[PDB]
């Protein structure tokens, strides 16, 4: 249907708007920190303190897969990523201070986005 393909044109074009958040909420991460996946291997308990790990590359594979269907979902797992760190790492590690950098720098990448993805549709 037509109707579908115009569908998939606003996802394509939200994919496209996401990325651009998602290279700029990088950028607030200079120590990649939050690049990749916290290692099982080196951190074997990991998992039963948090239950849903995330990390920047993750969110990218979802990304390029068109899995995030608005900007509420993209949000979610950028969250994850903070909030897991917070409760993983204790207040004076360098961990937890990147988390609250990440998250005070991040907020004025993401009301930003939220304006742009209301205002262009």
């Amino acid at each position: 249907s037509m109707e579908q393909v115009a569908m998939e044109l606003r996802l394509t074009e939200l994919t496209r708007l996401l990325r651009s958040v998602l290279d700029q909420l990088q950028d607030k991460d200079p120590a990649r920190i939050f690049a990749q996946p916290v290692s099982l291997k080196e951190v074997p308990d990991y998992l039963d303190h948090i239950k849903h790990p995330m990390d920047f590359a993750t969110m990218r594979k979802r990304l390029e897969a068109q899995g995030y269907k608005n900007l509420h979902e993209f949000e979610e797992d950028f969250d994850l990523i903070i909030d897991n760190c917070m409760k993983y790492n204790a207040r004076d590690t360098v961990f937890y201070r990147a988390a609250v950098r990440l998250r005070d720098q991040g907020g004025v990448v993401l009301r930003q986005a939220r304006r742009e993805v209301d205002s262009i549709g």
